[PDB]
Parts: structure tokens; C-alpha cells; sequence
């Protein structure tokens, strides 16, 4: 008579922690989504296989409108599992699915797992010196989203660091690329002038983290806008004020140059 | 030839992923660290029987001052872990390491597992609101640090949450409690007297991330401060203002008083 968020981690089924692994494997029902982010390094039939179940995978309007139509009702006389990429509830809206299930008379659980919020660890940047996050979201007709690049104003004159979730269009298998993000911001410059973003602007891409060869990379945007970094999912770093070892880091581990040990502090 | 930094996940010996027990398991020397944190809810014991492998444990000095001589070696010829509460690389100074690692010729890869950083989602709070992230550290002879205060405030200032990590002396096995850090938070606003924490500021406490049973409580300090939130380790948070659905989930979750819908939205 239970729900149980469960998170699948960073690149395969793998990441699933192992509480996870136990608790999903003894479930009546099983449901998952795979809209919010996007797993590389596995399949429907992995993850199926390895927990021993059939998945039902749901879309977006499926959860957002009808969860409580599809889930709810079972979780009341048998043991339910969602699964989600990730960890469940981090830049994603599945946490006000909880006040659902509470207003349903279903008792929920959540069982976290690797996610990218916190795995920016692996690019040497001091993880408590990330400020307010974003998203480039990609611009749809003549609507063209620009609010990321002022969190990046805001961030990079506090001497913070920011983490840009990049774009998902699932349904069409479409995966915003740390190059298209730079594009996108570069055009928002260009329109703004405001000095954030340029051809100068350090930055630092994570693609496939999770993967045991993620890519790591760090440089000016006239260097990287261009440069492969490997099949999605991606995010884009515009690193603020670096530490002396975060430099260092950047530099022996994501080929960063050389000049940027200069710290101008 | 090989070093793997695995992440042991949140609070128990089943918080570590599949992944990263499977790689253990396969490794011929396995080391870990209880400094920069503690995994409450287990044991070494517990942890050793269920890698299936002898864990020999570092000191803080073993590792800052030793690592090259201690855990690189033996990298040269066989498959070493490092395993570390949380996910790798977080703590501040352990991507150094991998500069260490490399350095010596040693290749290194990353197992990651859920972190504080993004379990604290489950308060319902936005990640992408989070700002600069700080530790709520004693005071010691003639040493008041108070630097952890100034975050709160330009965060909150700025529409952001603030997540507070309590100070902790693994040896001793010493946690600072939520109620300690409100203590503390107010003697220093009572100091600095910016209009930054008093007894109306609202703030969230989680504990026990990780276990099936967490506590999760919101609410004025004037009600919080003397409240009984469980068993170390405590987490302290500073939400900035707040967006509808993250009040409404802190109230019909965490047992907020209805008062924050009106006065923190
Ligand atoms: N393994 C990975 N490597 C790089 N970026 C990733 C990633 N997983 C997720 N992302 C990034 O985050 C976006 C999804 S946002 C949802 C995040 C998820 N709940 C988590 O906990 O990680 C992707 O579009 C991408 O920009
Ligand atoms: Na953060």
C-alpha cells in the first residue's frame, strides 16, 4: 500500500543504488519516465531485466495530468515503484507528485540516486561555490527564452560558479548539445551586451556523467563552441572566480589552458 | 593499475549504487574515509560484510599528507577503492587527488552515489534556487567565524536557498544539532544584527537523508529551536522566498505551519 520514488542514477541501469535495486525488485507494479532526462549507457530492456519486472513507461502528460489516474490507484492495495533518471526530484516537478499521493491516502518513499547536480564534483570545481542554477531552453517560434543568461550575471559577479541544465526534447529524441548552448548564449549577448557571455568566456562542459569515460572539458568558447564532445545528455559550467586548485584541476584533467592558473584574483 | 573513488551514497551500507559495489567487489585493496563524514546509519562492519572485502580506513592525514604513499602504490599493479560517504569528489579537497593520481601515473575513474546536495531535494525546495552553499562552523578560543552568516544573506537576498552543512569532528564522533546551529546563527545576528536570521526567519531541517524514513521539518525558529529532530547528522536550511508549490509541499510535508503561505510566498 506504498509508492516509492526511485532514482536510476547518471548513465546506466547500474546506478541504481542498491536500496533501490532491492526495494524496485520486490515491487507489485512498476512505472518510470525517461522525459526529464536521458540515460546513454542503458536500455528499457537492461533496467527491466535487472529488476525483474515489466516497465510501464509513462509520457509527460501522463504524470502531469494523470498520475493519480495511473499510479495512485494502485499504490493503495499493492507496492509501487516509479522510476526516474537521476534522482527523482532534483530539476524536475515530481516532488508536488508526493502532495498527490499524500492527498490520495498513499504513502510514498524516496530513494535517491547519483545525480548531476551533484556529480559537477568530477570537474574540479568547488561544489559549494555553484550559485543559483538554470536551463537553456531551446527557443520555440518567435519565443526566444533568455532569463538563464542573467542567473549567470548574477552568479559570475558574486564570484560563483553556474550549472546550466541543457534542453530535452524527448518525444523527439532531441538533446540540447553543450555547442548549441553556447550558440544560444552567444546570440543572447549579442542582444544584451552585458559583457557574460562571449568568445572569451571560460567554460566547462560534462557530457555522459555516470559513463566511465565521461568528457570533460574546459576553455574559451571560441575554442569549444565548435569542438566534439561526444553523444548527450551535456551540461554547460560558466565556472566563476577559480580557486587556485579548481585551476589546476581544470587544467591536468580537462585540458584547460594553462593561462587559466592565472586567477587574476 | 587502476584507482576508483566510489561514492558510499547517504546513510546505510545500501546507499552505495550497483555499480559501484560490483567494481569494489572486483578490487584488490579497498580503502574508504569516515572523516569528512559518517555513514549514520550503518557500520564499517556492515559495510565490509556487504563489499565482501577487508576496508582499511584513512585518517584526514592519510589522506592530505599520505595519499601518494598509501593508496597510489599499490595502484600501480592491482585495482584500489576509495570509498567515500556521499558522492566522490564532493569534499572539498578530494579532486586534488585525482591530480595526484595522475601525476603518479595512475589512472583513476569516478563511481558516483547519491549527496546531500541533491538529496535535499525532498524538502520540496527547487534545486536550481539553491545559491552559494556554506558550513555552520563553532566557535574556538578567540576564533568567532561568522562567514557562513554573509551567505545566508546574499543568497536570501537574492531569492535563494541556503544549504547549511553543521560542523561535525568524525574522531569524536561530535555532530552539531540543527538546534545548535539556530543558537549559534542567532548569537552571531545578534553580533552582525543584519535582519538576517532571528526567531522569524523560516528554515528546514532534514535528517536522515537517505534512510526510508527521514525527518523532514519547516518552520519559525522561535518553534524549531528547542524541537527534537532525531539522531545526527542534521542538515540546516535557509529558504529564500518561496515559490508556491515549495510551500505547499514544505506544509503537507514537512509539517510546515499553513502561516508560510502567506508570509514566505
Ligand atoms: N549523466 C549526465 N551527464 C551530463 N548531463 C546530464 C546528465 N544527466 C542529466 N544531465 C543534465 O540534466 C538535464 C536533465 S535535468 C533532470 C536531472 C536529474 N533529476 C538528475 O538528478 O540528474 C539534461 O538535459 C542534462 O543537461
Ligand atoms: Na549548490
Amino acid at each position: 500500500m506504498v509508492l516509492y520514488f526511485i532514482g536510476l542514477g547518471l548513465y546506466d541501469e547500474r546506478d541504481i543504488t542498491v536500496k533501490g535495486l532491492e526495494i524496485a525488485k520486490k515491487c507489485d507494479y512498476v512505472f518510470a519516465e525517461f522525459y526529464t532526462s536521458l540515460m546513454a549507457g542503458t536500455t528499457l530492456g537492461r533496467i527491466q531485466k535487472l529488476i525483474g519486472k515489466e516497465i510501464r513507461v509513462l509520457s509527460r502528460e501522463d504524470v502531469e495530468l494523470n498520475f493519480e489516474n495511473i499510479v495512485l490507484p494502485l499504490a493503495k492495495e499493492n507496492d509501487v515503484a516509479f522510476l526516474t533518471p537521476g534522482d527523482p526530484l532534483v530539476a524536475t516537478t515530481h516532488a508536488e507528485l508526493r502532495i498527490r499521493a499524500k492527498r490520495a491516502g498513499v504513502e510514498s518513499y524516496v530513494i535517491h540516486a547519483p545525480s548531476i547536480y551533484s556529480a559537477v564534483g568530477i570537474t574540479g570545481l568547488h561544489i559549494y561555490k555553484f550559485g543559483k542554477s538554470a536551463t537553456v531552453a531551446y527557443p520555440e517560434g518567435n519565443w526566444f527564452p533568455t532569463s538563464y543568461y542573467d542567473v549567470i550575471k548574477e552568479n559570475a559577479e558574486r564570484g560563483l560558479h553556474t550549472l546550466l541544465f541543457l534542453d530535452i526534447k524527448a518525444e523527439k529524441r532531441m538533446y540540447m548539445t553543450a555547442n548549441e548552448a553556447m550558440e544560444l548564449l552567444l546570440k543572447v549577448e549579442d542582444m544584451k551586451k552585458g559583457g557574460v557571455f562571449t568568445d572569451d568566456t571560460m567554460v566547462v562542459v560534462l557530457a555522459r556523467a555516470g559513463s566511465l569515460n565521461p568528457t570533460i572539458r574546459a576553455g574559451y568558447v571560441k575554442d569549444l563552441i565548435r569542438e566534439d564532445f561526444g553523444d548527450p545528455p551535456h551540461i554547460l559550467i560558466v565556472p566563476g572566480k577559480l580557486h587556485i586548485v579548481e585551476a589546476e584541476y581544470l587544467v591536468e584533467i580537462a585540458g584547460a589552458p594553462r593561462e587559466i592558473l592565472r586567477v587574476n584574483v
